[PDB]
């Protein structure tokens, strides 16, 4: 398996960058990629709570499933998810932690996702993830 | 002005996926919304005659916005026209945007035009939010 | 089937998107659609001046010269000139510029476009650039 | 002073993104972050050769200056040169190094930027970064 981590410097608020994590609406607008839809079918925020959506891709139709667990959650300042891919043929416990600080300036924010499985270029996870970082600072940094 | 507002766009996407997008509350919820603001779809009847609703709202605010109509017609990758107002009472004016599509080699033509904008709501302010969203509506439609 | 036209509504003081569309420093970074770059060799910016532009694809490398005159030239109202390429027509785009409460309406006409380019083409060539002008005038 | 580090996976070939780094007519489109045009005053391409330009804010014209020198040069591979900006207070130069790797996606890119003055916050150059970024994606991605 391989480790990922990206880090971003966000001019919002810790507390807001945070919320954009786990409110449904939010997480439907940028966690998807480009040409993606997002439909979210659970969003337990809970420690223990579980987690459930579906990519679809917008000219295809093409859905991938994808659901994991709230592990930690510390309010406007961690997040640690399981994720379990409900595709055939990519069974194993992807983990993945978002911790945030304040900045004069807003947030700083800091993700890492280890046990991605080996099949799953990486380079396609950043790629994955440089596209809705993109999206989440449009969301987040308003106002 | 006055109280009307007339966009113009060319996209990488058959008409047909243009089209798709306007009416699927998947996609709307995610294009629609311009930038700081989330979606969240109440009602969606995508026939003649049927009936939708939907509120935006500021993700820095929270402050909500609500609003709805029906459609008066549908024609597959050609055009849509529904009814718009908000709940608003400080917004009062029904408001009827057509968008029609038409076939290109790049992809698609799109023409939208909304008349009817509430007196309190500078056309501006529409121009402003809709260039936003069609920028997004572009990202969501072009790829692949 | 030559003539395009464009609307947008910019959070940007009227001057200051003027100043953009003469601006050679300006110009060479929001100009020139994405994944080309433009060196400026003319920009007399004076009613009857001449002005000299070249787009180069990155990628390729491939290059495209134009250039043409200033006809109309009032400080954030309107500007006129002519464009012509170094490759066998010429065309006339007039900005017009008018403001508002926030900020400024902005309205592009371009006539004379040659039937061997496809309009379609020159309407994403511009969404693609006015994106760029956008990024650029309304900060600060 | 303080080191900056940013890292980016680009759908573009190693040469492609090196040749933007080294370009006048690139850097002045992708280098100047929003609001900034950048005009570049010397640009000579090799090692110990010079470089100067300076970027100005768009709505005000307030000008800022910098250069520095080519200390490192390998084609498609990798780029280290000092920075300075012309300011008082400020005598000591910064280093960034630029390394590129391919990938079948394209390319992965690596910035090291270091001996920054502890007076210039670091989350305001991560900031100028991530829009710098931004648009050398769009330039050097296409085709």
């Amino acid at each position: 398996p391989n480790t990922i981590r990206l880090h971003r410097v966000l001019s919002a608020p810790p507390e807001r960058v945070y919320r954009a994590f786990l409110d449904p609406l939010a997480l439907a607008k940028w966690l998807p990629p480009e040409g993606f839809v997002c439909k979210v079918l659970e969003h337990d925020a809970r420690v223990g709570g579980a987690y459930k959506m579906e990519f679809l891709a917008f000219a295809s139709g093409q859905k991938h499933a994808f659901g994991g667990r709230y592990l930690e959650l510390v309010p406007g300042e961690r997040i640690r998810y399981t994720d379990r891919f409900d595709d055939a043929g990519l069974p194993g416990d992807m983990i993945t932690t978002i911790t945030l600080a304040p900045l004069s300036c807003g947030a700083d924010l800091s993700i890492v996702q280890e046990g991605i499985p080996d099949a799953i270029p990486p380079e396609n996870c950043y790629l994955g993830w440089q596209q809705s970082l993109k999206q989440l600072a449009a969301l987040v940094e308003p106002d």
